[PDB]
């Protein structure tokens, strides 16, 4: 499972992220540019959404939020 | 049980809704509505990403689409 390694590997530099967060978690918008220019590449917003046991991510009138799970803070 | 209960009702709303739209896609925007207005409550977006056998939802730059799959 190449797709499985990489989206393990996403989910460490995910919580790399987050961990640094107030609260755990960032406005979508945020996490995007953290990450692009933190690793140098694009983002799949959709590989977010795979990465269930790592963060949630909450609809909010403005915008999302990505919030990592207690587990993983 | 009741989630997949709910689930699955919520499938059969979203493809009525889809089947006759261009692509069988809608932007976000638009599927609330059409939603909330036919079925008189708020759609619980995130329930649509459980949906993974229905519905894919596509990020783009000018805002997500809700893509019915093939079928």
């Amino acid at each position: 499972g190449a797709a499985n390694k990489s989206l393990s590997l996403l989910s460490t530099e995910t919580m790399s992220i987050l961990q640094d967060a107030p609260a755990c978690c960032l406005p979508l918008f945020k996490f995007i540019d953290i990450y692009e220019k933190k690793y140098g590449h694009k983002l799949n917003v959709s590989d977010l959404y795979k990465l269930t046991d790592t963060i949630a991510i909450r609809e909010q009138g403005n915008g999302r939020l990505v919030c990592l799970l207690p587990s993983n803070q």
